[PDB]
């Protein structure tokens, strides 16, 4: 996967007209774009075509999937009935559930990025402790798309030697979250920004910032 | 505690709204609580629980699993009972800041968190097995009073319902198709949830009421 910038946008505004004004005002940065359920919930799955319609963007589903094997079945059909070209899973409820998604990804022609660490505090209570386990079970799996945590670089950085220089890796938690940009770009294949481009007076500006201070990165 | 008709909760996944809306209306004698997940949010829209409240004023639980950080779990919540949904369903596993988030939300809006401790499913003895005690006893901590945990796995159910005490209230899926019995989960669960056994029945009502009559005694 070919992001521009190395730079995905977490657009998790709430509102039709603001998260599409945002989005058209960052988009010569950006051709992938996460949307996740703030946006979805409160403006329906409509929302994607409507992206992919006005931006011609890459769409990554941020839906945290964690259900049941059968439950995810549907959840990823109809996510990618949606349009979207990839979904986030969680690793934590285990192989079969994970399997689940990759057989519809597969079916429809599209990717699974699996969440092994979460860069939150509370992460650190259960999830951090199964990390290292669940990256190996998706390279078990055959897994290739991954998640790890900007806000803690040494974890990110052993998840990328867990799953190889092959596989891609995207990092959520910088800016607002206290991550780094470039320190982040030393381990993952691109950064996810949200709330330092979204919430910014100027939404343009900041991603410029942003892709300044790794420009060397590029 | 929510006063759930019959201890029975209608695991609404079917994905269509035509197919959805006839199979609740014809079980609704039976059933007055109604879980509804992405499988039919994801395809039919939130507005799916607005066609719910005014056909069948069923209580509506929104299966979201929720599992971001703090800040997204909010917003989730926040549109979530928007929408109308009594309540919502939140896991554990992310950890406790994640949970107060959701907490927070519901106290500030009226309604109410359910936290998913173990589930249900084979992969659940992976991970989730292992941390599913100190969740609950987490949620305890925190002032959770309602609770999910796995009809497949009776020693599992039990030693929850122990953690949460008996005023806790506690639900419980993977009765029928994943081979929970529901007298059985009746024993310490307040309420089963049924999905296939009933909604890819030829006759829905029939089997509601076939699971019911077999927990008549414990009604
Ligand atoms: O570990 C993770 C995984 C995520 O998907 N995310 C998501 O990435 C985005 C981070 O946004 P922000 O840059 O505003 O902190 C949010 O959409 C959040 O749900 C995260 O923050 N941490
Ligand atoms: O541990 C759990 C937690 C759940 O919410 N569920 C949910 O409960 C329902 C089970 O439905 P069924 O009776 O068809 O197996 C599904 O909606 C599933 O997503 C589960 O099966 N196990």
């Amino acid at each position: 996967m070919d992001v521009m910038n190395r730079l995905i946008l977490a657009m998790d505004l709430m509102n039709r007209d603001d998260a599409l004004r945002v989005t058209g005002e960052v988009r010569e940065y950006i051709d992938t774009v996460k949307i996740g359920y703030p946006l979805v919930l409160s403006e329906g799955m409509d929302i994607i075509a409507e992206f992919r319609k006005r931006f011609g963007c890459r769409i990554i589903a941020d839906f945290k999937v964690a259900d049941i094997p059968e439950t995810n079945e549907k959840i990823c059909r109809a996510t990618f009935k949606a349009g979207a070209d990839a979904i986030i899973v969680h690793g934590f409820p285990g192989a079969d559930s994970v399997r689940a998604c990759l057989n519809v990804a597969e079916e429809m022609g599209r990717e699974v990025f699996l969440l092994t660490e979460m860069s939150h505090p509370g992460a650190e209570m259960f999830i951090q402790g199964a990390a290292d386990e669940i990256a190996r079970m998706g390279v078990d799996l055959g897994v290739k798309n991954y998640s790890g945590p900007s806000t803690r670089p040494e974890r990110l950085s052993r998840l990328r030697e867990i799953i190889g220089q092959d596989s891609f890796l995207i990092s959520p938690g910088v800016g607002a979250q206290g991550g780094d940009p470039g320190e982040t770009l030393r381990f993952a294949d691109a950064i996810i920004v949200g709330r330092s481009i979204y919430l910014a007076d100027n939404p343009a500006a900041a991603a410029a910032g942003i892709i300044e201070s790794i420009k060397d990165l590029l």
